[PDB]
């Protein structure tokens, strides 16, 4: 940056609590979402995952702020912790933090989630049994898996809207995040209450990569696609195990529908 | 950037000839209409003035090409020169590059532009005589000096017509150095209208530096924090004699209202 450009944020920005935080859901398709956001003029956003309300929580509120980036007025300050979802202090302390605030939680089909989040940990641990292995307990579903109980949405949910009302809620259709980029960011662009900026233009598919990339990121000139741990090659699940995983996962989407008003279309 | 990025545009991507041209005019306020336009998803551009129609045409067009930034299917490369517009045969030769390349030209009140473009000079040379002393050829009989460049270049019309031997006036974009100052977002509406392109750019990308006096980017092009154009982009102007501003303002008069006429747009520099 320049003198002038230096010097203004010195004396008329100022660091701000977050408004808004994406509080999940683990491989929903948060740092997509987080990235496309950043395009916005008004949206500033820490970089990394704070952990705040999860793991450091005993760091103060005044760690917490001085984490985030400094913003002029009118800018929306944002952070994103895919935990904080499945956190069980996580609504009493944000809400205590300001019960204003808004959250925004991107969701994914739950069995194709489990089975990224399992894949994720593949990367991190080559030598973990197969999924359908872990899945089973026995013909009888290990819900104490976590991959399993993180896709449990309604279930957390209703420990969420003891702390905050539906209206502070925007659920993000991980699956149209990847198909049709712009509309789901137009929904969160209203609910946000900005004014609809980022659009069709801003995104560009990657046939080689498999998913939309920015034309141009909030940090640079050059077009930027997700990077190699966004986008994982599944392993393939044997179609009996994706059976009645979805057939387990059925009543509770079905809830979860009601609950949001919104059918996902992860059961047809 | 990452592998996929880089990898996307050395295979999608490719270093074309600039489809449109701020090609001047100098002080008009080319730098602030370019880095305003680059927070476009669609636009990219060279960092530099080229000066290639003007300085390097020797190079020939791949060294020009190669100047320019690789871009994706559907975004326009773009440069500003502003001693384009005023360059002899400049429009001959944008013309071969390409007939239909676009051209863009920010005006502003000859008067204005003339004392911001003796500013400019004086700020690196600073025993240069006084603006009063350059634009006389004879102060008593009021005579002007129209050689002198700082005069020279504010009558838009005449070197207008050299341009329009070659191309047609709806390949060119008349821009209000003043509205650009005033309403951005209004200007740059025009502008990505004439370049095809969706109107992104808006109010929101813009806040007013009360301290520098002029609007500044919320967000500019890959960064995340404001900005402002630097020091050297809206310098305090020397006050000017009362009436040497008066004749001045009066010798452009004639040609302003031609230039109004030829544009089809008053730029309300004469009420
Ligand atoms: O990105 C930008 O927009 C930008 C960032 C820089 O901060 C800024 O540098 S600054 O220090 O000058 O402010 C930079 O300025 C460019 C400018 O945009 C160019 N204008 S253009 O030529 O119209 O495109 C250009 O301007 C200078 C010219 O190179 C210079 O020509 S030459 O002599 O080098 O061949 C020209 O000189 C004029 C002079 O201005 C006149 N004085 S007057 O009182 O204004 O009339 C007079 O002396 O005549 C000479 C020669 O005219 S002739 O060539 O027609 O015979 O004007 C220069 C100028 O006005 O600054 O380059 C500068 C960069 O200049 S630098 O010193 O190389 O940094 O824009
Ligand atoms: N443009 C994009 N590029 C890469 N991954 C994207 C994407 N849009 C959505 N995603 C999804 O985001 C998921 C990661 O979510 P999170 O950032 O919350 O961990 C990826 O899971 P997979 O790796 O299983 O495909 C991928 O499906
Ligand atoms: N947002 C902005 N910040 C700074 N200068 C701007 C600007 N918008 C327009 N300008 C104008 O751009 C002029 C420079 O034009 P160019 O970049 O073509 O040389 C400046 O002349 P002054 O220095 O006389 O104010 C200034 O008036
Ligand atoms: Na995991
Ligand atoms: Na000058």
């Amino acid at each position: 940056p320049n003198s002038g450009t230096l010097a203004l944020l010195l004396d008329e920005g100022s660091k701000q609590l977050p408004q808004a935080i994406i509080i999940g859901v683990k491989k929903g398709g948060t740092r997509a979402l987080l990235e496309f956001l950043r395009v916005h003029p008004d949206v500033r956003a820490v970089g990394a995952e704070p952990h705040f309300f999860d793991r450091s929580y005993d760091k103060g509120l005044a760690w917490y702020r001085d984490l985030m980036p400094r913003t002029l007025d009118g800018q929306i300050t944002m952070e994103k912790t895919p935990s904080y979802f499945v956190t069980r202090e996580a609504p009493a302390r944000i809400s205590a933090m300001s019960k204003d605030t808004k959250l925004i939680v991107v969701v994914r089909d739950p069995v194709t989630r489990a089975i990224s989040d399992y894949t994720q940990t593949l990367s991190k641990r080559p030598d973990i049994p197969t999924f359908e292995s872990l899945t089973f307990k026995n013909g009888l579903i290990d819900t104490s898996w976590s991959a399993i109980q993180i896709g449990i949405y309604a279930k957390h949910l209703e420990h969420w809207l003891r702390h905050f009302p539906i209206r502070q809620m925007l659920f993000v259709s991980g699956e149209r995040l990847i198909s049709d980029p712009a509309g789901e960011l137009g929904r969160v662009q209203d609910f946000l209450g900005l004014k609809r900026i980022i659009t069709d233009k801003h995104f560009y598919f990657n046939k080689t990569k498999g998913f939309p990339c920015l034309k141009k990121a909030e940090g640079s000139s050059r077009p930027h696609c997700l990077g190699k741990t966004k986008g994982r090659t599944h392993p393939e699940i044997d179609r009996e195990v994706v059976r009645r995983l979805r057939e387990f996962y059925r009543p509770f989407n079905l809830k979860f529908y009601q609950m949001t008003g919104h059918d996902f279309g992860w059961d047809g």
